């Protein structure tokens, strides 16, 4: 196993819900964390609160939109100048507004592989890294539809299909990056009370009851525990390309694709 | 089953390769099309040679970028001006290119979106349409990982999960519009050719021998064959959210999601 303490971190969207559990997580085993957040008040009150559990050296606070490509540019070369590496690039920020659908896939999809590809400028072995853990928040919405929530599963899809096949590009090119990503169920943040509003549903905001149904039947999970899924691809260096789930009724476990890669070809 | 015969068909990317196979294929079971594409001079010739088979009435073309959201609106005006309604709409055109991935993103997901979201405008019971079918192209690559075209894989993702959540949206909204996806194995047109370019590559262009060898080992389909799932989508009236698999293996067959909804959940 790889040991997380001395890593140094890159989480987006940091300044609160699953965020700010991948830091606060992080933090515990002993790595730095730059947290990177379009909310600037929250963000610094976040690396303020933080402090008082962890040294203040563990922590850099960047404000950045993950959307605007040469903020977050700037961001990553801000990071390495400060921390001066880069091993664990986390791109978690995302939101839910099927009303402004074309800015939630600039957010939830196209900011997670511009995120990706500089995670992989910095850290490629063949780009003068080292090596490291990319890890893209996907949905239990990447793997199965959500009809109030069309655009959003499109997004989720996308970063399944674009995580999967990075990690076959990254064994091809022996970069020494791993990139997994995970498909949570419910958990109790922010974008769960986004489906209250037609701001944020649009023309589904009619039919929102079957998702509230949905929470009520499953339950919500904590943020803390999909942290523990974080820190388990991180340490377990045979995971590349693995879509880990984290339901209420199983756990953390894994999608499981079969041993046949050509399968839909024969 | 539904008759073609009479219907009026807006086609995407219709001056060549499977877009024009469709727009045949739908001329020829008695349809009107509209061919709309961005390539004006393929668009021209395509259309002229087209009535040699049939009566210049049946066919319209429209030039238009559609990743250019009031160019699109303005089109789908047009073809309803002209032919009086609108009946199925085929999101087709589509590029690979993983250097331009943005642009990628825009045309093959994006579009497909805002496409969709304007044959729904048009096709609604509820907004004084009759219903209709919306057909999305996305590609083996929104099943399963393509190292060398992970941006190209992401977009096809992003349209199955899109394409399932608003074929589930429908049958909640009672639109009458039946929603479903073509996912090809390899088809002989220039988006295979683009993979021998470091224009259309990128960084993969050194890993396009795998892509070439799997060509080679499975075949390539002939583009009529892909019509020939068009119209069995079209015609039959219980398919709706369904992901249609077209390979040189099993020819068109579907994949299968099983009986239970939410089965990740539990
Ligand atoms: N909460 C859930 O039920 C659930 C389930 C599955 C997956 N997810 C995913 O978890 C991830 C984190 O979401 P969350 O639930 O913690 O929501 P959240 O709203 O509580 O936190 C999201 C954070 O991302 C930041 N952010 C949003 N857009 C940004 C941008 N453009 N640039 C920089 N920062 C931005 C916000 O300011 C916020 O701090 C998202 O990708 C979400 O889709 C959440
Ligand atoms: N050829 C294959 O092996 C294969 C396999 C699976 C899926 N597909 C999908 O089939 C669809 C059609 O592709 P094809 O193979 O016939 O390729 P093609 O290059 O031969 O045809 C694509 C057509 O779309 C048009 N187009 C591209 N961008 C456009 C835009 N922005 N606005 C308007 N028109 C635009 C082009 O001008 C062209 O006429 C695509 O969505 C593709 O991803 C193809």
């Amino acid at each position: 196993a790889h040991m997380v303490n001395g890593k140094v971190a890159l989480v987006t969207g940091a300044a609160q819900g699953i965020g700010r559990a991948f830091a606060e997580a992080l933090l515990l085993k002993g790595a730095k964390v730059a947290l990177v957040d379009w909310n600037l008040e929250a963000g610094v009150q976040c690396k303020a609160a933080l402090h008082e559990q962890f040294e203040p050296q563990k922590t850099l606070f960047i404000q950045c939109d993950v959307a605007d490509q040469q903020q977050l540019r700037d961001t990553f070369r801000k990071v390495v100048d400060h921390f001066g590496r880069l091993d664990i690039l986390v791109n978690n920020a995302g939101v839910n507004n099927e009303k402004n659908w074309e800015k939630t896939l600039q957010i939830n999809l196209v900011s997670v592989i511009s995120g990706t590809y500089l995670g992989l400028d910095y850290m490629s072995k063949q780009n003068g890294g080292e090596g490291g853990i990319i890890i893209n928040m996907s949905s239990l919405a990447g793997l199965m539809p959500v009809a109030q929530q069309p655009v959003y599963c499109a997004s989720k899809h996308g970063i399944v299909g674009f995580t999967r096949s990075a990690a076959l590009a990254a064994n091809l090119m022996n970069s020494g990056v791993r990139l997994n990503a995970i498909c949570p169920g419910f958990v109790n943040t922010a974008i769960l009370e986004s489906i209250e509003k037609e701001e944020n549903m649009g023309q589904y905001i009619e039919y929102k009851d079957h998702i509230k149904d949905m929470i009520k039947y499953y339950g919500i999970l904590d943020p803390p525990l999909i942290a523990n899924g974080l820190i388990t691809l991180i340490e377990d260096d045979a995971l590349n390309g693995a879509i880990m789930k984290i339901t209420t009724s199983k756990g953390i476990h894994f999608q499981d694709y079969g041993s046949k890669e050509n399968l839909y070809f024969q």
